[PDB]
């Protein structure tokens, strides 16, 4: 989810956002197809 949500949608920015509000993640992207939403 997170904005990503899947390939429907897809914003990659809202799961980058959404890892940006977590402790020290400097952004995140769909690992698989939208659906899931990995920070690093």
């Amino acid at each position: 989810g997170f904005g990503c949500n899947g390939p429907w949608q897809e914003d990659d920015l809202k799961c980058h956002n959404h890892c940006k509000s977590i402790k020290g993640y400097k952004g995140g992207y769909c690992a698989k197809g939208g659906f899931v939403c990995k920070c690093y």
